[PDB]
């Protein structure tokens, strides 16, 4: 047993952590998601900032029982967050049982370590009848589009035919183009989408037929895009390769051998031998590798063992709640135990055959800077699209929505100050300064 990997505790004191990811800005911050509705920052020196990066625990409806999937579900940073400060979160909230929101946020202009809560911009609201099979994973592909993985919500045919106003998004991989200059809608539909300009099915839907998906593995590489998801109907533990336009109802898995939390594609630097592997794990820490045959394109699973090497250990506390990836590509376990309140932990996966810092893995921290995009500076009245288009609130216009509109116009030298509000010169009265005193 010389081929094993091992697990290194990085931080503890977390409250039900569900995942972790970086923001791609060079700062090597790791953002840890906590189920009740928090996002904490872990610095590359290993400190957790006191102030959460994002606190939406009052907006978030979370569940005390473990099988209750309600809470904060996923987070994705825009590929160009370093310049536009855009991020996307999915979470459950109250309004029949609850609503699954996908919302855009922008980091604050003054503080690169805190989101501006005022910049919430709702993209989707998906009705939910039950508290399982939710999904919620947000991710960006090499194409630059935003993918959204939704489970079936345990919604039956009778539930949907009877109750109108159910979203029809449940059970689907949605693909959005968030880089729009259009102001009438929060996102535009990619033309590559299979139901683009098609009245029969929602244009957002990229694929469907998902039931209870885990965290899906996303490969970056060099042809197109590969997304592998675990799914368990309810036992029925299958793994699916996501392709455009496919219906995965009664679809076999890539594997017959053999519930899984999810998986990841290792693109880190610390392990050479693991580079490019698809890895999936269950809640108890049993891990497997998926290898595709270049010849047949069939998939095969092999076990991946953990073993102790010094303080890099072959075991960890509690159950795996989620996975993480840092800006260097290394991967993490998020686990929690019952016990006290904050018994959640962040662990790193380590290849003990290799140094912790091989020469080629060195990378200089570029500390996070405040936004400098022209839009964020000057877009006073309205919101900025991820492209930098300043979208005016009603009653405003100009390149950055600085000039208010007055219809009819202010008279006698009056100034249009706010929408349809005229500041009159002394001696002139009325809503447009039209009456002479
Ligand atoms: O089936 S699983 O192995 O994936 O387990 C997940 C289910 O755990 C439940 C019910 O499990 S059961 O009692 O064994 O039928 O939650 C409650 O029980 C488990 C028992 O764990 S065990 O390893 O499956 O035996 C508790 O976990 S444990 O800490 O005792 O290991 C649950 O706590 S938790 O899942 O760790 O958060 C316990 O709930 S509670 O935290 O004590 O309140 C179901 O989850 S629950 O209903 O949300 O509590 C899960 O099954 S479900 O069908 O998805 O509901
Ligand atoms: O321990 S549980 O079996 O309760 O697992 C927790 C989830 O089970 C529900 C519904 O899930 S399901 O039945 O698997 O589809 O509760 C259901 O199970 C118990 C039976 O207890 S038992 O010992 O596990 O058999 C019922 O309680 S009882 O009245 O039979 O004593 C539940 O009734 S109720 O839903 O609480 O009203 C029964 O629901 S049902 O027969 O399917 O309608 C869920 O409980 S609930 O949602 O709180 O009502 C649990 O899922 S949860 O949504 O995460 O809470
Ligand atoms: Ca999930």
């Amino acid at each position: 047993k010389h081929n094993c990997f091992c697990i290194q505790e990085v931080v503890s004191g977390l409250r039900q952590p569900v995942g972790a990811l970086h923001s791609g800005d060079g700062s090597q911050r790791l953002f840890i998601l906590e189920k009740e509705g928090y996002v904490k920052i872990l610095t590359p020196e290993g400190e957790i900032f006191k102030e959460p990066y994002l606190d939406i625990h009052k907006l978030v409806q979370s569940g005390i029982k473990g099988g209750d999937e309600r809470g904060l579900l996923s987070l994705a940073f825009h590929p160009n967050y370093k310049k536009n400060g855009k991020l996307y979160v999915s979470y459950t909230t109250n309004q029949h049982d609850h609503i699954l929101r996908v919302v855009e946020y922008t980091v604050s202009r003054k503080n690169p370590h805190q989101v501006d809560l005022r910049t919430a911009r709702v993209f989707l609201e998906v009705a939910e009848l039950h508290r399982k099979h939710l999904g919620g994973q947000l991710l960006f592909g090499p194409d630059g589009f935003l993918y959204i993985i939704l489970g079936d919500g345990m919604i039956t045919l009778d539930d949907m035919e009877e109750m109108d106003g159910l979203s029809d998004f449940t059970g689907s991989v949605l693909r959005l183009d968030v880089d729009t200059d259009m102001c009438n809608v929060p996102y535009s539909i990619p033309r590559s989408n299979p139901h683009f300009n098609s009245t029969n099915q929602p244009p957002e839907v990229f694929a469907h037929g998902l039931h209870d998906p885990g965290r899906c593995a996303v490969d970056r590489h060099n042809i197109n895009l590969t997304i592998l998801c675990s799914d368990s109907n309810g036992s029925s533990a299958r793994i699916l390769q996501i392709i455009k336009g496919k219906d995965y109802e009664s679809e076999p898995s890539l594997l017959e051998f053999k519930p899984l939390v999810g998986g990841f594609v290792y693109r880190g630097c610390q392990s050479e031998r693991l580079y490019g592997s698809y890895v999936f794990g269950d809640r108890n820490g049993n891990f497997l590798t998926l290898q595709q045959s270049p010849v047949t394109k069939q998939w095969q699973e092999k076990p991946l063992c953990l073993g102790t090497s010094g303080s890099c250990r072959g075991y960890f506390s509690g159950h795996i709640l989620g996975f993480g990836e840092d800006e260097l590509g290394e991967v993490y376990i998020l686990s929690s135990s019952k016990s006290q309140t904050h018994n959640g932990k962040l662990y790193k996966i380590v290849d003990p055959k290799r140094p912790l810092m091989p020469e080629e893995c060195r990378a200089t921290v570029q500390p996070a800077q405040t936004l400098t995009s022209e839009c964020s500076r000057l877009c006073r009245n309205g919101y900025c699209t991820p492209t930098g288009k300043c979208c005016c609130s009603p009653g405003w216009e100009g390149d950055f929505c600085r000039t208010a509109k007055c219809e009819p116009a202010c008279r006698h030298g009056g100034v249009c100050v706010r929408p349809n509000k005229c500041l009159c010169k002394k001696g002139y009265l009325g809503p447009q300064c039209e009456q002479v005193d």
